[PDB]
């Protein structure tokens, strides 16, 4: 379960970082280069946007409590938001909410 | 192999979108970033670093044809640059090289 997630820990911190160093008039640019070339799709996050947990089968409420004590505690693990199908997981950057649907 | 050639590849090219993306002024504090809190150390390639292949053992050989399927087939993938160990694979942005080691 470790395995797995780390994996997503280290796409999630590199999305993150790459956000976080981006020179600002070539962000959005950087959005669309995620998605298509490494299949991440960053959205921000509302306080409104709902989600639906991963079913508690096999090991997923092992490799969620492996996530969060890499990320924080507060971080959210999603098989949909707002009635789209995923793996998502949220992260911040200071005050801005933000999703990654890989 | 393809299971471990899909990560290291996903590692990769989040790693060169976060450099390419970058704002001008911020490269050399993303670069510590990206070492410190991602375990990812990038280095500029230059044609005269000394590089050794990786043993062909176990099932390296087909990794490390599955990372240039990916990457292209000129991406050196080595286990160790200028006599320092490590998981090593270039990458290139335009007419620059570049090391990543992990």
């Amino acid at each position: 379960a470790q395995r797995v997630a780390l994996q997503l820990v280290a796409i999630v911190k590199l999305t993150r970082t790459a956000l976080l160093y981006s020179d600002p008039d070539l962000r959005r640019a950087l959005l669309q280069d995620l998605e298509s070339n490494e299949g991440v799709r960053v959205y921000p996050r509302e306080k409104t946007d709902k989600f639906k947990l991963q079913p508690d089968e096999s090991v997923n409420r092992l490799i969620e409590h492996d996530i969060r004590s890499r990320l924080g505690d507060d971080t959210v693990i999603a098989q949909s938001v707002n009635d789209i199908p995923g793996v998502w997981i949220s992260f911040k950057i200071d005050d801005d909410d933000y999703w990654v649907a890989l």
